[PDB]
């Protein structure tokens, strides 16, 4: 196996097996505790760089394992992550990416149906997926399937295949290359988790914040709310317990067959149609994560620097408890009718 794609497949298989942990003396007593970060990484190094900047400036994370999950191999991306010398780092690699399979499924096989070919013409052509369009009559485009595959694959991989997380008793926080973390996020996370155990038994997940940030943190920087988890508000910096993970992975067949190419809309469907109880989320009133890039980077940093006096709250408080009602997705977005995507997505659990 000599050409470039096969070299990348060999590296991926070996590195996922070896799981080289950077910046820890494996002879010592270190083990991941309380919080692990998992970052979904595609191919936007300029955004990954901002995220790495925010982790470098974050307080108290010298011992927090950060796992980077890649579906694109590049020297630029690997070199950005190799420069991280300040916390434990693991890189893992999605083994079914378009980069590794360019001209066959889950990339683009020449025998695949064109996106808009009508069904009768598709059947007459005999193209591979002619009997399996999505709900709107459209046939698969590989690039819109990859994000959902990667997300489910790495969910299972970090909770079940990462050796250093064997018998891990903390939470795992899922974020992306184009997020930016507030410097007190770990401080706030630990108090949120304690408040969850004291006051929100029915909460299954934690969020580091929604997309709405107030200009002044006054009166709100120490407050957290209990809410129905809503994909459009709480998909950024989502922290899972082992219990939420176990319930999710038992919903593999539903997640992998539901006809929506968005991982987070599919999760919304699981909350009303597969999970034993719909998700309630504990979430701060002031976000500790932001969505990103120089201008947009300084815009994040200016907001944080105006509110220095409010960061690192000494105690967090839950706001008034209201009835919360489960939320279903208002429609299916399609893009996920191809039975090969269903089958591959389901195989990750094995
Ligand atoms: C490398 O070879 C494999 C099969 O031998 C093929 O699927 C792949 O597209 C090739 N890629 C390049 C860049 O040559
Ligand atoms: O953005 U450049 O390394
Ligand atoms: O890929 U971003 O949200
Ligand atoms: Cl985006």
């Amino acid at each position: 196996a000599d050409n470039l794609t096969l070299r990348y497949r060999s590296l991926v298989y070996q590195l996922n097996f070896d799981q080289t942990l950077r910046n820890v003396d494996k002879a010592g007593t270190w083990a991941p505790r309380e919080l692990v970060l998992v970052v979904q990484v595609h191919n936007r190094p300029e955004y990954l760089r901002l995220l790495l900047d925010s982790l470098r400036k974050a307080q108290g994370i010298d011992n927090v394992l950060v796992i980077f999950s890649h579906d694109f191999w590049s020297t630029e991306i690997n070199q950005l992550i190799a420069g991280v010398n300040f916390c434990p780092v693991l890189q893992v690699f999605f083994p079914f990416s378009i980069q590794l399979y360019p001209n066959e499924f889950p990339g683009s096989d020449p025998r695949d149906c064109p996106r808009d070919l009508p069904k009768n013409a598709a059947l007459k052509l005999g193209c591979i997926n002619a009997e399996y369009p999505d709900s709107f009559g459209h046939y698969r485009e590989a690039k819109f399937s990859q994000t959902k595959h990667h997300w489910w694959w790495k969910l299972h991989f970090v909770w079940e295949r990462v050796k250093i997380l064997r018998d891990y008793a903390g939470l795992i926080l899922f974020l992306e290359e184009d997020h930016y973390l507030a410097p007190d996020f770990y401080h706030v996370f630990k108090k949120m988790w304690k408040l969850k155990q004291q006051e929100c038994p029915e909460c299954d997940v934690l969020s580091l914040g929604t997309y709405s940030a107030s200009r002044s943190f006054y009166g709100m920087a120490d407050k957290v709310d209990v809410k129905t988890w809503k994909s459009t508000e709480h998909n950024m910096g989502l922290a899972l317990t082992r219990n939420a993970y176990q319930k999710l992975i038992e919903c593999t067949d539903t997640f992998c067959t539901y006809d929506d190419y968005n991982w987070d809309w599919t999760l919304q469907y699981l909350t009303v149609s597969c999970l034993p109880k719909f998700w309630k989320v504990l979430v701060p009133q002031i976000p500790r994560i932001f969505h990103a890039p120089s201008t947009q980077s300084a815009q994040i940093e200016s907001l944080l620097n105006n509110n220095k006096q409010y960061m690192f709250p000494e105690t967090l408080t839950i706001s008034e408890k209201f009835t919360v009602v489960a939320i279903s997705p208002p429609r299916k977005n399609g893009g996920w009718g191809d039975i090969r995507d269903h089958e591959l997505c389901k195989s990750y659990r094995r």
